[PDB]
DNA sequence: GGGGTGTGGTAG
DNA sequence: ATCGCTACCACACCCC
């Protein structure tokens, strides 16, 4: 066990943290895109007619972890057994669950202890360990296959297991659903072959928002072609409110409050007005949802097609550690901040930037919260505090940055024993 | 309008 | 045990 005051803590935590991997992978894919396409000026204009193929692996970690499993799990069956990927056996996050598990209401992000409860008697949850190197290898095969096809004007990385692929259609070429369906079947077979048995699903549409919804409809192991002209009651009735991009749990609560708890997006489509939406969830998000219900992309969403090189540029850099934070005194907190700053500065130097503004943010145990929460080493319920500082001159100097971060910690007035998380942020980045 | 800071939501 | 990251938007609120 590597404690938070051990010099190896950050390394160990990031080696084990799947959410660290998700973010680091996305950042590296964006950086790859910027390097690979430096002499490929294949950005979309609003003149162009295009088709979107939104492609992602089915239950990615579970599939890959299953295919690469040890001989101890040789008889375990992906099509018949509920299978999850996680670290532990009780209050440990299910990173990915297969579609058998999902038939019982098990979801990604549920703790194993919750998921076990949802299975009937006679049915055992199979837990597999993370295989991070294999996740990366399968992703490499995925992106290689997409490039090798030589069919997309733009391949935009969304995650380790997910890409938005854009085909521009000339005016003189007539594109048909048959051609679109053949391409879906080609991609699916080629990825299945190239990854040695992982499945992908594909949503195919003439808008980003619809391609994403079509993808959800296609899962698992399928494809769906739904263009704006094909929108129907049956389609919209297949989706929950938080199936919309940008709508998570908090926005869902607001929409259920305002619109008398619509069961599906069809119910919301029947009941809403634009003015009422905007009042429920704000001007920008309201317009996004309204446009989404017509199968249309908001202007913010379209920027990634119109200028991907600008959109994928990194504008800030940070680390977040809100697990395993148990410090006894301020000396240890300071040493940890120093280690974090050292880490961040290596990243800042790799991208040849300086920073002109930094923030320290912390999580402090809520007054009424137990000293140790149900998840081992978890932050539990906390209040956040943050403070920022502008640096006179842009810098990458440890002496300046680490000293200011430590000073920021002191200003926030959190006793070390109550600290449950720290984030160190470089908010503004500057060239050379 | 120009400038600023702190908090919280979402995606993967 | 268990590994609750992190970029970036939107917003509420302050100043001249
Ligand atoms: N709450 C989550 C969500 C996702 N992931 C990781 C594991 C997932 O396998 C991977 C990709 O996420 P997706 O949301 O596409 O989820 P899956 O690929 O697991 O399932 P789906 O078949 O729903 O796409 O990211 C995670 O660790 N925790
Ligand atoms: C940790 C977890 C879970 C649910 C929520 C819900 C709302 C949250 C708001 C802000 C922070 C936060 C941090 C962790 C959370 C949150 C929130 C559960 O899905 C589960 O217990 C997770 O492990
Ligand atoms: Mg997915
Ligand atoms: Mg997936
Ligand atoms: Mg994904
Ligand atoms: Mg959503």
């Amino acid at each position: 066990i590597v404690a938070c005051d051990d010099p190896d803590f950050l390394t160990s935590y990031f080696a084990h943290s799947r959410l660290h991997h998700l973010s680091a992978w996305k950042a590296n894919l964006k950086d790859k895109f910027l390097n690979e396409n430096i002499h490929k000026y294949t950005k979309i204009t609003d003149k162009d007619t295009y088709i979107i193929f939104h492609i992602d692996f089915d239950c990615f970690f579970a599939t890959v972890a299953y295919l690469c499993r040890s001989s101890s799990f040789s008889a375990c069956d992906f099509k018949r057994d509920p299978i999850v990927v996680c670290h532990g056996t009780k209050n440990s996050d299910i990173a990915s669950c297969n579609y058998v598990a999902r038939s019982y209401g098990i979801k990604n992000g549920m703790w194993v202890s919750q998921a076990e409860k949802m299975l009937p008697n006679g049915i055992k949850l199979i837990s597999l360990p993370y295989t991070f190197e294999q996740f990366q290898l399968k992703s490499e095969a995925f992106y290689s296959t997409l490039k090798r096809l030589n069919i997309f004007n733009l391949i935009l990385p969304i995650s380790i297991d997910e890409a938005v692929c854009v085909r521009i259609i000339p005016d003189n070429i007539h594109n048909t659903n048959t051609l679109n369906a053949r391409l879906c079947e080609e991609i699916r077979q080629e990825i299945f072959q190239g990854t040695n048995g992982c499945t992908v699903s594909i949503g195919c549409s003439d808008s980003l928002v619809l391609a994403r919804l079509a993808l959800k409809m296609a899962k698992p192991n399928g494809y769906n072609i739904t263009f704006k002209s094909n929108l129907s009651e049956e389609f919209w009735s297949s989706f929950k409110l938080d199936d919309l991009p940008g709508v998570g749990h908090s926005t869902l609560s607001r929409l259920e409050s305002t619109f008398d708890s619509p069961h599906s997006l069809n119910d919301l489509r029947k009941r809403y007005t634009l003015d009422a939406l905007k009042a429920s969830v704000g001007s920008k998000l309201g317009m996004k949802i309204h446009l989404a219900l017509q199968g249309q992309d908001d202007e913010e969403s379209l920027k990634i097609l119109y200028d991907p090189k600008e959109v994928l540029q990194r504008k800030s850099l940070s680390i977040d550690i809100n697990w395993g934070i148990r410090f006894k005194n301020i000396t240890q907190v300071d040493l940890f901040i120093e280690r974090g700053c050292q880490y961040l500065l290596e990243k800042l130097n790799e991208i040849n930037k300086t920073t002109s503004q930094i923030t320290l943010k912390l999580m402090r145990r809520c007054k009424d919260a137990p000293i140790e929460p149900p998840k081992y080493m978890g932050m539990g319920r906390c209040d956040s505090f943050s403070r920022s500082s502008r640096l006179g001159i842009p810098t990458n100097e440890f002496g300046i940055i680490a000293t200011e971060m430590k000073s920021l910690y002191r200003t926030l007035g959190c006793p070390p024993m109550e600290l449950r998380g720290l984030a160190l942020q470089f908010n503004k980045l500057v060239d050379v």
